[PDB]
Formats: structure tokens, sequence, C-alpha cells
């Protein structure tokens, strides 16, 4: 399968918009984690490949995703980073789990069509 980066933007962005629409749950994920602001100097040691909603959006806008699984992989990376770093009792971990539930519902059909 070959994929038109504009047809992939138009097909995938509604799945990304679905994540942005979650308030408060998307708020920690809208910009890159800043360990200095959050006071977590070990973050970049634990998380080798950061990802966040703004980075995925800019990649989608710059035609960075040759095929859609590459997009799906970045969304799951963002989730797995937050689950790795954060305690299970934490607000951000629980927010992550909510976003992943939203993403699974939204991406399911899209990757069918
Ligand atoms: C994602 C992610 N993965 O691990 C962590 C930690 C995060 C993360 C990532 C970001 C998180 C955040 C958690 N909690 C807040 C709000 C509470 C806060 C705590 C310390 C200092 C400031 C705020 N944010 C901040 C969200 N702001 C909202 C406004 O735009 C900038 C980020």
């Amino acid at each position: 399968k070959i994929f038109k980066p504009e047809e992939l933007r138009q097909a995938l962005m509604p799945t990304l918009e679905a994540l942005y629409r979650q308030d408060p749950e998307s708020l920690p994920f809208r910009q890159p984690v800043d360990p200095q602001l959050l006071g977590i100097p070990d973050y970049f040691d634990i998380v080798k490949n950061p990802m966040d909603l703004s980075t995925i959006k800019r990649k989608l806008d710059t035609g960075q995703y040759q095929e859609p699984w590459q997009y799906v992989d970045d969304v799951w990376l963002m989730f797995n980073n937050a689950w790795l770093y954060n305690r299970k009792t934490s607000r951000v971990y629980k927010f992550c789990s909510k976003l992943a539930e939203v993403f699974e519902q939204e991406i399911d059909p899209v990757m069918q069509s």
C-alpha cells in the first residue's frame, strides 16, 4: 500500500484531535515534557525517546509519516513513555490510560479504512 501524505493527514488528524479534546487528560501531553519545569532531572535518563502531542502534530503537518503505522507507533510511544516514567497512582499515569482508551477506539476503524 502507497499512502498520500495529505490523505494520511486528513485520515489520521481526527484521531489526534480526539486526544487533544480530552480535558483535563490531554493537558500534560500537549507540549514536550520539560524536566526542569517539572523538577524531574532523571526524566531524560529513563525516557530515551520523548514524544508528545505537539511533535506528532508537526510530523503529520510536515508529511513525516510515510505510512500510518508510523503514526500509530509515535502515539503509543508517547503513552508508553508516560507509563514508564510515572507511578501508577499518579495523575499523569491515569490520564495516559484514558487517552490510550480514546485512541484505540478512534484509530480502530481508521486503519480499517
Ligand atoms: C506527560 C508526562 N509524563 O511524565 C510527566 C511528569 C508528564 C507531565 C507533563 C506535563 C505536566 C505534568 C506531567 N503535570 C503537569 C501539571 C502539574 C505540574 C507539576 C509540576 C510543575 C508544573 C505543573 N504538567 C504541565 C502541563 N502544562 C500545561 C500548560 O502547558 C505546559 C505544560
